[PDB]
Order: C-alpha cells, then structure tokens, then sequence
DNA sequence: GCAACCGAATTCGGTTGC
DNA sequence: GCAACCGAATTCGGTTGC
C-alpha cells in the first residue's frame, strides 16, 4: 500500500491559513508535510471552500494528531491518501 | 479501487498558472478538475516548486490527456491517485 | 485558542508581444 | 503556444485583541 495518509481542511481561506501557522508552532512533531491554502480553480468545480492538505508518516501517527488537536469549529475535515512520490 | 487518477505538474508559479489557463482552453473536454497552484509550507518541504493538480474521469481519459497536450519544457509532471472523495 | 487585521508578497484571469 | 506582463485580488507570516 504506496498511499500516504492525509487530512483535507476545509473553509474560509483566511481562518484555514492561520490553523495552518497554529498547527505550525505548537503541533510540528505530528505531522509530515502542509499544503498552502488552495481552491479548485476550474469553471466547474467541486464547491466554493479553499483548502489546506496534511501528510503524515503513518496512520497511527495521523490518528495520534487526530486525538490531539483542537479543530477549529469553522473548518470541516476528510481523511485519505495521495501516491507516496507525489509528495 | 476508489482511487482518482490525477497529474501534478511543478515549475515557476507563474508558468504553472497560464498552463492552467490554457487547458481550460483548448482542452476543457480532456480531465476533471483542476488545483490552483499550490506548494508546500514547512520545511519539511520537499522542494520550492509550485504546484498544480489535475484530476481525470478515468485512467484511459488521463491517457488521451497525455498524447494530446503539449507540455511545457518549464514544467516536469508526475502521475497519481487521490482518493477521491476528497474531490 | 481563535480569527480579524497588518503591509508586504504573491497569484488571479486575462492579453499581448515574441 | 509560451510566459512576461497587467492591474485588481487574493494568500503570506505574523501579531494583536478578544
């Protein structure tokens, strides 16, 4: 199993942006890699929220997160995987 | 699998976002969705490309993608899965 | 914690000039 | 067909101020 399992966040841009910095420099030893707050930018598309993506080195590790930390009510969650060499 | 089949094309911001713009384009018809251009915020980071993501209706769709489109020397690519309910 | 707010920086769609 | 360029708009790291 090459997936890497990750959490998309979602909501207003800026409050995203800010869990992001929170996340950042008091949670740092939780997680792998952060994605820069995105939308999808087609016509099209999904839906209006912007988005900021996780990685973690291990299910159990993106589980110990999960305990742990205090998600901002304004932002909605998934969990799941991208191909590992994508990152 | 419920995987999504997708590519995620790196380079100058810039480029990356006309890229975009022009497979919009020209070649609406030829995969899903589309990221704004996205990169990583740590390091942690694995490099400081920006980032772009593209999602497809089927693996044989993100075929007839790859012939058809004309790629820029500027940008390199990669090719994945999300999963997919993250759409 | 949380997000509104700060100015400085970046990215936006769109266009035009190679 | 690319990306430098445009002016307008949005995201950036941080830092209050509740």
């Amino acid at each position: 199993s090459s997936a890497t399992p990750i959490v998309q966040f979602q909501g207003e841009s800026n409050c995203l942006k800010c869990f992001r910095y929170r996340l950042n420099d008091k949670h740092r030893h939780l997680f792998d890699l952060i994605s820069s707050t995105w939308h999808w930018a087609s016509p099209k598309a999904p839906h209006k929220h912007a988005i900021v993506t996780v990685t973690y080195h291990s299910e159990e590790q993106r589980q110990q997160f999960l305990n742990v930390v205090k998600i901002p009510p304004t932002i909605r969650h998934k969990l799941g995987f991208m191909s590992m060499h994508l990152l």
